């Protein structure tokens, strides 16, 4: 397949099919905490997930997505740097082969073991496919994972992964509460960026939480048993499915906190 995370089709190759890979607002980035500026005009985040309706979990060959019913305002993100209402469509993770790497964003060059992306689209554009064509189409909440104590709210995800080992497999995944994946604090950094996988569209307001969540070694080990390949193809473990930091260029990272 034309893109992935291998030696021959990984991030350094993506620009050939997707020239925006070398664009002006690509993600992820390194968050230099001393250069980010506190913006007192930034509002607290409003995460309203009480009526979230998860539906399904899918191994798409690059990560696994937990998908939500986004046909109504059931789970929404508002406030912070955002104007308007953004609906939760899915979440997924990026992770490493080793605990020392796996996140996409970095903090003063520190890599975390993994990174959670809760993906939301701006309801003024009607559907996700139209939203990704707009500079304010998506809002992605990024949450770092470090290895330590288990995250209880993650275990229902971990335990279904055996049923979606290979690319193209899906399973029912109802009644999952994404609030169980949030840290205590909603302090954040924010900047304008892009999707971190092809087509790398420059449509994302990134909101990256300062406080990581802790997951156990056993939880992350279960992520690393997934496969990039389809069933009946040679096994390639789904690990190191992260894009490295891209140049910040003409962008400022703002902090919600001092
Ligand atoms: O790399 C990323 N950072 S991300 O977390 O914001 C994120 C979120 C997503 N999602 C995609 C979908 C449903 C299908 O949509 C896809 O099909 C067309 C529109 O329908 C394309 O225009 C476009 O390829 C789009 O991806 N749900 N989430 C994919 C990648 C990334
Ligand atoms: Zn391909
Ligand atoms: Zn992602």
């Amino acid at each position: 397949h034309h893109w992935g995370y291998g030696k021959h089709n990984g991030p350094e190759h993506w620009h050939k099919d997707f020239p925006i890979a070398k664009g002006e607002r690509q993600s992820p980035v390194d968050i230099d905490t001393h250069t980010a500026k506190y913006d007192p005009s930034l509002k607290p985040l409003s995460v309203s997930y009480d009526q979230a309706t998860s539906l399904r979990i899918l191994n798409n060959g690059h990560a696994f997505n937990v998908e939500f019913d986004d046909s109504q305002d059931k789970a929404v993100l508002k406030g912070g740097p955002l104007d308007g209402t953004y609906r939760l469509i899915q979440f997924h993770f990026h992770w490493g082969s080793l605990d020392g790497q796996g996140s996409e964003h970095t903090v003063d060059k520190k890599k975390y073991a993994a990174e959670l992306h809760l993906v939301h689209w701006n309801t003024k554009y009607g559907d996700f496919g139209k939203a990704v064509q707009q500079p304010d189409g998506l809002a992605v909440l990024g949450i770092f994972l470090k290895v330590g104590s288990a995250k209880p709210g993650l275990q229902k995800v971990v335990d279904v992964l055996d049923s979606i080992k290979t690319k193209g497999k899906s399973a029912d995944f109802t009644n999952f509460d994404p609030r169980g994946l949030l840290p205590e604090s909603l302090d954040y950094w924010t900047y304008p960026g892009s999707l971190t996988t092809p087509p790398l569209l420059e449509c994302v307001t990134w909101i990256v939480l300062k406080e990581p969540i802790s997951v156990s070694s056993e939880q992350v080990l279960k992520f690393r048993k997934l496969n990039f390949n389809g069933e009946g193809e040679p096994e390639e473990l789904m690990v190191d499915n992260w894009r490295p930091a891209q140049p910040l260029k003409n962008r400022q990272i703002k902090a919600s906190f001092k």
